[PDB]
């Protein structure tokens, strides 16, 4: 079993830098969900949370959920449990180890509003042992606008599960962090070539208000 | 919608290039099923079949599926549909397009045999919409060797879900193709580091016989 690496600081990737998108869909107020994928205080510890890309990625998660909440976006937390039982946590285990067994607070930077969803959170993938996909279709909400860490595990795999349950992802690529500067870029490069777009903060913003 | 590229000759991966396994999985067949994913004429038409990495995938793919019948493993192939239900075949046609509207057959050198299972592919992932999942469980059989086109797409997603679904997923490294040589490898090195085992086919060989 792998530890999550002491994850070495790097610098936001440029605007200019996102890869181009392949499909053409447009984030809709009244068909979107913001999900803050596993935000929580031992996923963001593995980082010095002082330096790039956390403070922006704290802030800009901040612009993203505030201006959902203002256009009446639903905003959905995902966070793993401590100490998961081992037949629940399966094959995590063999690469993973054992998981958290404490701090699973959200980030008070980024911390839930009383009118926000939180799910428990079991695999790479947020849509797998949880409500999400069945509450979406209650909510007759069909895009997911994804925001958090880490790029190229959690994010990318709930991406494709969305994109092959027929939920439109946005990855938020100044929204998100992973475990390096590269790992960051080819997850955005997959999923706008593969399976999804990639927006930034300001064109959420724009599409929501 | 992009069109599957005229996909140029690139050398299979030498073993010795190989990524190396984080987990230490051995196939066992008794656990195993081999999944033939989406070895149709429509898919491999895309490659000059005649020219690497054509002849020794579908050479490497015959003495993993001849190896697994002789002891007992169950041999699924996927195929997706001809003139798939716009409403059914959803978000990929925005990526992909329409679909294949022909040549669904499998590839006449890794035809299926009368005892191997065949089910209608849907998605990346060979899961979404097939009874594979609930079939394996049946079967009380928990590892699937992974075989087939294309790396980086199918390969992956379904190799994602597996892991995901607690199946441990063996993708065999000298037995898939991909666009490009880049793109096989990094499906190799991504499963190797985050979602399952990579083998070759004498690995597989070994481990069955």
């Amino acid at each position: 079993a792998m530890a999550i690496p002491k994850i070495a600081s790097y610098q936001v990737l440029p605007l200019e830098s996102f890869p181009t998108n392949k499909v053409d869909w447009v984030i809709d107020p009244k068909k979107s969900v913001v999900l803050v994928h596993d935000l929580q205080a031992y996923f963001l510890n593995f980082f010095d949370k002082t330096l790039s890309p956390v403070p922006e990625l704290l802030r800009n998660v901040n612009k993203v959920t505030e201006s959902a909440r203002s256009a009446g976006i639903p905003v959905v937390y995902t966070a793993q449990p401590a100490n998961q039982d081992p037949n629940e946590r399966a094959l995590l285990t063999d690469f993973w180890g054992v998981g958290l067994t404490q701090d699973t607070e959200i980030v008070p930077e980024v911390s839930p509003q009383p009118e926000d969803i939180q799910y428990t959170k079991w695999r790479y993938s947020a849509f797998k042992k949880t409500p999400l996909l069945e509450w979406m279709k209650e909510e007759q909400r069909d895009q997911l606008v994804i925001v958090g860490v880490y790029g190229h595990i959690g994010i990318l795999s709930t991406a494709l599960d969305a994109f092959m349950l027929d939920i439109k992802p946005f990855v938020i690529g100044d929204a998100i962090a992973d475990f390096s500067k590269e790992d960051h870029m080819n997850t955005l490069k997959y999923v706008a070539s593969r399976s999804g777009s990639v927006k930034s903060v300001d064109e959420f913003i724009d599409s929501v208000t």
